[PDB]
């Protein structure tokens, strides 16, 4: 729902994120975490299904925050994917991926994964990056990287229920660091354009490595709505690599 | 911690485990679950920690449930990776992967993943999967798939904090589904052996695919035992390939 989305939610930790959902699907604001290497407010864009079933699931959504504003660059980017559920009660649960640029070596240590829950009440590389990339599914991913680090674009999935463009957002390290490390990123997809509605939403999140054999290399979350009997089974996760060259 | 694990567990969902912390840091029991296409009693098997560090850190650990009893076969394997931490509220907090056994076109929607946190106090043999694997990092997995569903072996890797072999144990599906589906399984790994202990656990949840290339696709979470500050940050996640082929 777009008016119950909209405001500010607090998790378990004391963070707090203010978030405006846009009527399109858009979701804008800010993030300020009470953990890690974190201070003040970072930008946060992600999407989320503007028609939601009303069997009574939730609202499929996620989003992305790179860890770099004015005052710190941790070179890491967070995406949490899950599903509001409105009510007395609102809720959003998540899921999340925090992937921090790394050497190739250390990359297989690159990605943290834990859960959030959000509640109402308050508790007690442009240029290498922009551009078509492409999946070892076959599908297709279209991005313009911005200089302050927005991501935004349209991703063609070769696989699920899906078909043809869906509207991506999200985020990069904009400085990255200049020891060879990878490009922390993440970026959301709601599975709803004008000719399908899947019901879900999916984040990646991961890190580009540039050179003569350009990679993104990421983890994925995908959420659906479910109904609260049956969110235990709404995330499905899995990995996916992309590359510039068009694969056979 | 052998004291403080073994015994009666409960999660949210009122699923129910009872496990026993050998002195070696196997974990053997059995899991009833609460919630999906579960009924009665499953088999579970792990690994946990047993010279945990005394920072005041949780003990890394994890276990294996193969859906597979006397009264169903669900063609899957949930694989927990956590922490516990004693005390007066003492809690097992987790992180799962539940993997289907799936055909190739559906494997990309194979595995669920999910959080479980446990608490002492109820709320109100495959020819095919036996031998050598290795992974696209170039360590080394020797399993031993029993009839009944249990697998054993040891664990060489390549990357990390860790060095020559580790105790493995986990449950696969010994009764897949014919219609071309992978076999799915899990296993784990605690890092400790008599030159290292890094304080962690690593369990892989995936499935087997047989052939001309049989492969093992897995997913897998590493927990560290952390303080009750760093828990947030104490779980990595990635994926891993195993071939039969070094």
């Amino acid at each position: 729902d777009q008016a119950g989305i909209t405001g500010t939610w607090y998790n378990q930790l004391g963070s707090t994120f203010i978030v405006t959902a846009g009527a399109d699907g858009a979701l804008t604001g800010t993030y300020e975490s009470a953990v890690g290497n974190a201070e003040s407010r970072y930008v946060l864009t992600g999407r989320y299904d503007s028609a939601p079933a009303t069997d009574g699931s939730g609202t499929a959504l996620g989003w992305t925050v790179a860890w770099k504003n004015n005052y710190r660059n941790a070179h890491s980017a967070t995406t949490w994917s899950g599903q509001y559920v409105g009510g007395a009660e609102a809720r959003i649960n998540t899921q999340w991926l925090l992937t921090s640029g790394t050497t190739e070596a250390n990359a297989w240590a690159s990605t943290l994964v834990g859960h959030d829950t959000f509640t109402k009440v308050k508790p007690s590389d442009q240029a290498g990056i922009t551009g078509t990339w492409y999946a070892q599914l076959g599908d297709t991913f279209i991005v313009t990287a911005g200089a302050d680090g927005a991501l935004t674009g349209t991703y063609v999935t070769a696989r699920g229920n899906a078909e043809s463009r869906y509207v991506l957002t999200g985020r990069y390290d904009s400085a990255p660091a200049t020891d060879g490390s990878g490009t922390a990123l993440g970026w959301t997809v709601a599975w709803k354009n004008n000719y399908r509605n899947a019901h879900s939403a999916t984040t990646w999140s991961g890190q580009y490595v540039g050179g003569a054999e350009a990679r993104i290399n990421t983890q994925w979350l995908l959420t659906r709505g479910t109904t609260e009997a049956n969110a235990w089974k709404s995330t499905l996760v899995g990995c996916a690599t992309f590359t510039k060259v068009k694969p056979s």
